[PDB]
């Protein structure tokens, strides 16, 4: 029989948001935003007992729209969660349910995941007035607890990489799933297989160093939840694109787990990577939550302050505007949400030492009420920020809502995923004949797309494959999508995959087939790694990774998506090809350009920095340039480039001659003046001894589906 | 030789301005320009600043930011820019590469404008005015930008960072670097009216004696003298008219200004901080010294005119004017917003300023046509890690339409309380206000800032500021005498709510002298006895007089000079202000973090705050609405809801305030207890039977008289 004031306490501070171990005053400082709540309760738990509060403190102080308290004696490791009281009126958007225990949206560590159970929903499930009703079952025992943490971490060798690192212009990106990376890597002891620690191991670090990639883009590592409808199918959220907190790294990747060790385990991994001269880019979901729409659960944001955080139907305020396609969309217009997102970004930069972000469904971040605005508050604040102005920003230039196709529209400093590039290039080798323009442009960093906005070929992130869609193997191994293992009666995944089976579906024995696939794989690989702009490799395509024609394996936490490291002749002999191709790209400036090629002679030279030929031997004209084709052929003049380094030197390369033939049949091209040693191709066969040079404007036959690069050694 | 037959590097876009890069032995020049077709970097020598020593074309670009890196250059270098572009004034395009321009990210400017028709980009004479294109080279008339070496050892300095003076206990001292120490024949000149002078041991000591916690400087942003002042023998004294947001005013610098003004400023701030004094700078972000059209072309107009300035949306050849100074910065542009925020962060982390008071803060919220207090600028500013910790005070309005924005300001934001200023002026002037009016002013004006969730200390109380009369003139003039400004006395507010006590100006009638000194102390007590943050107007303790000029914005002379020569009347008031500031800061009951509620607390009989009438009977209802010339209230120090950062409830003494603004005498009945006289505005010796009142007894109170009382027993 005591009071909330017979327990030693201090008023605390509104800032920072979240919970802060304040060594000096031997206690913790709890800050929580909510401008609509009427009352707030701090819930302290213990290691062993997590069904009930050890203790219940009432946050009684509130500076503006921020309740704050300081509890003495709390140190790092202490589990806590939030109750929020307030008005319940689903008609008006108010969805306060103080029975529902909530997660601190500023937690830097989160204990478990959700034990799915009707009681986490704050409306009555089986009730006819779903989500209009008020369920008052306590849900404490199911929702994971927030963990206070000790942010101290010694970034040994840290600080020096900080510093003339990988510019976007020589970068080569490697998209990886932390788990899938290394789950099936018995090369390491289990229990770091498919974790952070596993990712940044000697074995692996050496692999990446070998492979030749410079930066790694990890899939979502924001603590995320497994959708119930995936759970009720014996399934999981493998990709992670359903975040519930924006500051905590997913616990299911931590080797140390789960209690504070996820963030400790992460930092070491980045430390380890930087020591090896490797950047880190994290996939970032900011556009939606795991709380989905109405009918969805009440875990974190919905409880604390639903009016903010979430874009609501302005006429209803009971339902959720959804441009993300996942039930809700984050209200990037509310000052507090803009702050949270930005904090998160700075937090992950200065604290976790991330080097850049790939924003998922970017356009969703530039939404006001129904309209896109590449000049919204959030983006401008992000642009002026001293810390963030220095990190790499990359974008999925589109959301799913109406008018959400934002290719070419993102403020400077942004590189955007080029989906023009992927679609086109994929349809080119497929067999389709596109206008000589639509492909030459692609090949040259899509100047049309980006040059209209003062951007460079950097901004163009070129890729053939990706976690979204097929793999590179399954891109030449399928015509239709086989996502029946997802348990959605194969009613999910892109229908147009602009793919081709090489004359089958699925695995095969017909050598004539395999040969085709192995060719194409190398046509794709030659392209990407010879097109202007920034190339991205899909993690595993150097292993010929297969998802059995699953082009949407988002819930497939298993062998379907596991990296397979068991390499036979074929699989491995390609690995060697990707390695040598990458090295080629890297060793040659005429492909890592900060400026576009114009079509003229520069610096008073007698040659063009570039030149597009026809099939015999002939510069392209206004008409041939607009008319379709399946055979592109172009010369880059290393020496007559307008590329200057940071020291003001211009930058010769060698002169190349790229011959791309997507034509199914063979063709005969006439080589332009001068003499032209062979370097690289698609040919899996012994290179004919009469193909290894070309002289005197003479000519040569080329099997369909074949890429060739040539180096002029005399003119 | 072409622009390419001298060594260069492409340089870097971030950050903006010129930046000494030791390791690469050279300077990096960066400059925002959306619409420029061409940019040219001018390098002058110390000796010759008529023509450019060299011209370098900024060829390299990155989005909307031009930059080059020039090898060899060191800090100290003079430079300006030439921005080439289209000239279509009716469209808002006002580029004129004949006009040499100041770098808007200049951390140091060397000198000021040599006023001359050549600096206007349009033909001054011509009959179609601003639509015309003047082709005179303005170089020899325009101050050059300087590359500064930013280094500086802030001894100790980094430990006040740390805790500092919390708004709860603050006491604000508005000073004008110049006037403060101009007429200070203590120090050497070549140091009178300068940054260094302000920070001399003699002045620090003074400031500690007086007992103020933080100084608030008038604009120190490099500014120019408006030409319509130059052509009157006049200058811009206050300096509310800058062209650069990064470099401190040259004219306040003891060590010249080729970087001197920067160096000299830091060491002033450094010294203040070693005496535990906070530095707040009055800042102007809302408008530029480039006026409207017909104005000069110096910096922004010339670098990008469609970017920096709010243009009439139907014309874009005329400037939207919400400030009254010709033009208005549009903080809706991503780069404009970045510059203001960059600037703010620069003065914080670089000049170690402790906060800003924004002049015409409302005009900063204009975005489109109206005041959206939810604008991009304010939002970015709120979420900023650095600016998150500093103080943000505001002139909560502008001269615009619907600009009056009192109380609407974001949080952490404090406000100049204009209503206090006025209400209190009128109270002691005679007028009888609703007992509710004055009452609210005294409880920190909850009826205003309480609605927005703000605290009592977010209200910045003042009876005087640089706008209008001083305190000495406030009780000394009924009308204004701005004749000296040469504007037929059409400038300056007309309603000053002042009361000359019985003359106009300086007198001999002692009856009138004395009325003055009574009023001065009446105002003084009320201020330092109200809830909220009190701001003293520099020189008021010195009984400073502008000779009844209530707008000495251009009077850079004896009128505004701090007169340090004090007689007895002076020293007596000085002493009194001291004793009174010392009282404010002694008693937590006035430095409150929360508002008095009208009720008891903590299960105590007495209620934390009570108001009374002439007689004991507590202020009933219709008495709370009906006007009054007499205020009386009792703070119960021992029953306040006040908690320090340690979770301790605070307590104070219990005080009984008597504010008789009525001109005649009055009898008052003390409530029950046994009371002691602590301070009053009486200039005569206090009768011994006023020193201790007891037992519902009564007391004669002369008109215009304020009294504070402590209840020794109950
Ligand atoms: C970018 O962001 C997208 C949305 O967050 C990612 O979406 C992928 O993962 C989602 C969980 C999945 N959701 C839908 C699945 C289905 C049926 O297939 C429905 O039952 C659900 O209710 C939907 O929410 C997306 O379909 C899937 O593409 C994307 O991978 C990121 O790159
Ligand atoms: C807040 O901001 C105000 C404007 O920046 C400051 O204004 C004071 O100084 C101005 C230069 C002065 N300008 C006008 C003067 C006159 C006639 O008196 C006209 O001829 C000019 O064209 C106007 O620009 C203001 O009148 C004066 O109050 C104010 O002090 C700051 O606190
Ligand atoms: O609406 C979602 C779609 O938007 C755009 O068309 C993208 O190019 C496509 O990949 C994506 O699936
Ligand atoms: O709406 C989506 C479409 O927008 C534009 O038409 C693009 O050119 C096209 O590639 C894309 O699929
Ligand atoms: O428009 C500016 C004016 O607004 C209000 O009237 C203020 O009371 C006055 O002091 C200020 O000068
Ligand atoms: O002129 C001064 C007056 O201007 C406006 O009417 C304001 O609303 C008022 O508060 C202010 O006193």
């Amino acid at each position: 029989f005591f009071r909330t004031r017979d327990r030693p306490l201090r008023p605390g501070d509104p800032y920072p948001l979240g919970s802060n171990w304040i060594e000096d005053d031997d206690g913790v400082n709890f800050s929580l935003f909510s401008e609509n709540a009427e009352k707030v309760e701090l819930l302290l738990y213990s290691l062993t007992n997590q069904k009930y509060p050890k203790e219940i403190i009432e946050v009684k102080n509130k500076t503006g729209d921020i309740w704050h308290v300081f509890v003495p004696g709390l140190r790092p490791g202490q589990l806590y969660a939030y109750r929020v009281y307030g008005p319940y009126k689903p008609e008006l958007g108010l969805r306060f349910n103080p029975n529902k225990v909530l997660i601190d949206p500023y937690a830097k560590a989160i204990n478990g995941s959700v034990i799915w159970n009707d009681a986490v929903f704050g409306y009555k499930i089986g009730d006819q007035n779903q989500d209009l009703t008020y369920d008052e079952r306590d849900s404490g025992e199911y929702v994971p607890k927030s963990v206070v943490i000790n942010p101290y971490f010694e970034w040994d060798d840290e600080d020096f990489i900080k510093g003339k690192k990988v510019p976007l212009k020589d970068t080569v990106i490697y998209e990886v799933h932390v788990k899938g990376f290394t789950k099936l890597r018995l090369d390491l002891p289990e229990n770091i297989r498919g974790t952070y620690e596993g990712l940044a191991s000697e074995q692996m670090i050496s692999y990446l160093k070998d492979l030749g990639i410079t930066t790694v883009e990890l899939m979502p590592v924001f603590h995320f939840i497994d959708q119930r409808f995936l759970t009720d199918k014996g399934l999981t959220n493998y990709w992670g694109y359903d975040p519930i907190n924006f500051f905590s790294p997913e616990c299911r990747y931590s080797s140390t787990g789960c209690l504070g060790g996820q963030v400790l385990s992460f930092k070491k991994m980045v430390n380890e990577l930087h020591n090896a001269g490797i950047e880190v880019i994290i996939d970032v979901v900011y556009n939606h939550t795991a709380e989905g729409n109405h009918l969805g659960p009440t875990l974190s944001f919905r409880g604390i302050d639903n009016t903010a955080y979430y874009m609501l139907q302005p006429d209803n305020k009971r339902y959720y505007l959804d441009f993300t396609g996942t039930g809700n969309t984050l209200n990037l217009s509310h000052p507090r949400v803009i702050q949270m997102v930005l904090d998160s970004l700075r937090y992950w930069v200065t604290e976790m030492h991330v080097d850049g972000f790939r924003f998922d469904l970017a356009a969703a971040l530039a939404r006001e009420l129904y309209s896109v605005n590449m000049l919204n508050t959030f983006f401008i604040a992000l642009q002026q920020d001293p810390i963030l102005s220095q990190v790499k920003l990359i974008a999925e230039p589109w959301d799913v809502g109406q008018g959400g196709y934002q290719v070419g529209n993102f403020p400077y400093q942004w590189a955007e995923w080029n989906g023009k590039y992927r679609d086109s290039i994929r349809r080119f080798w497929r067999g389709e004949a596109l206008p000589y323009s639509e492909i030459a442009n692609r090949l040259l960093g899509s100047p049309d797309i980006y040059l209209g906005n003062n951007k460079t070929p950097f901004a163009s992130i070129n890729y053939v494959t990706s976690h979204d869609g097929f793999t590179l193997e399954d891109l030449v191994s399928y015509n239709q999508k086989h996502n029946e293992a997802n348990g959605f009666n194969n009613q999910d995944g892109m229908n147009e995959n602009y793919s081709w089976n090489c004359g089958a579906e699925g695995p095969t024995n017909d050598q004539n087939v395999v040969i085709c696939r192995e060719k194409q794989k190398r046509n794709f690989m030659i392209t990407l790694l010879v097109s202007q702009g920034t190339p991205m490799i899909l993690g595993g395509d150097e292993l010929s990774r297969t998802q059995r024609g699953n082009n949407n394996a988002f819930c497939q936490d298993n062998e379907i998506t596991w990296f397979d490291w068991n390499l036979d002749e074929r699989k491995s002999k390609f690995l060697e090809f990707v390695k040598k191709m990458i090295q080629f790209y890297r060793a040659h400036p005429a492909f890592r350009r900060e400026r576009y090629f114009q079509g003229k002679k520069l610096f008073g030279m007698p040659l063009k920095d570039v030149t597009f030929y026809t099939l015999e031997g002939r510069e392209v004209d206004e008409k041939t340039w607009s008319s379709p084709t399946q055979l592109v052929i172009f010369v880059l003049e290393g020496s007559v480039m307008d590329e200057i380094n940071m020291y003001g030197e211009r930058i010769a390369d060698d002169s190349f001659l790229i011959i791309l033939n997507a034509n199914p049949n063979n063709v005969k091209v006439k080589f332009p003046k001068g003499k032209w040693e062979l370097v690289i191709s698609s040919y899996l066969r012994e290179i004919k001894p009469e193909e290894r040079i070309i002289e005197g404007e003479k000519e040569l036959e080329i099997e369909g589906r074949t890429a060739l690069v040539y180096r002029r050694i005399e003119l």
